[PDB]
């Protein structure tokens, strides 16, 4: 499975969804969201060979066009397939409030 | 718009649709095929931007996390959201067929 609970090891570097913390003020700097500091952003990396769970015919074809020409970087794109939402806290003017982002995270990558 | 149309200046690098003919032997060495030489295939580059055509929310979140960082690779994966069959032509044993792959072109990426 391409999810972030396989891709959470140490080897295969194909469409697997890797670990990616983003501190909203360190990685994106974000001034409207006090908390929380950050979150499970997560995504994907890695190309797309032409067994793993390719979705449309065109991933199996590039696929190879680029397992065959060394330093092409025409290859796919692994994605966030499904996402989650972020309870997070900012602040509009002088009042509190807190929401919840939707799609603020990542929960399964794929290979469009 | 992010499609071949409008991917085929000289500009532009987000997730735009570039050219990408592939020569069915010359690319894929595809051995199962044997007409037509080859096809446009397309494919989509670039990362994606905080304006783009974002689909997700988690690709303005990590639009930023790379656009902040220089030299980080976890940016989004613009991909192939629409795309085209392709009339080929291969051989069973002896026989000569035509058919249709489905999905074996691109006609506009996306972010996702």
């Amino acid at each position: 499975a391409l999810d972030t609970n396989y891709c959470f090891s140490s080897t295969e570097k194909n469409c697997c969804v890797r670990q990616l913390y983003i501190d909203f003020r360190k990685d994106l700097g974000w001034k409207w969201i006090h908390e929380p500091k950050g979150y499970h952003a997560n995504f994907c990396l890695g190309p797309c060979p032409y067994i793993w769970s390719l979705d449309t015919q065109y991933s199996k074809v590039l696929a190879l066009y680029n397992q065959h020409n060394p330093g092409a970087s025409a290859a796919p794109c692994c994605v966030p397939q499904a996402l989650e939402p972020l309870p997070i806290v900012y602040y509009v003017g002088r009042k509190p409030k807190v929401e919840q982002l939707s799609n603020m995270i990542v929960r399964s990558c794929k290979c469009s």
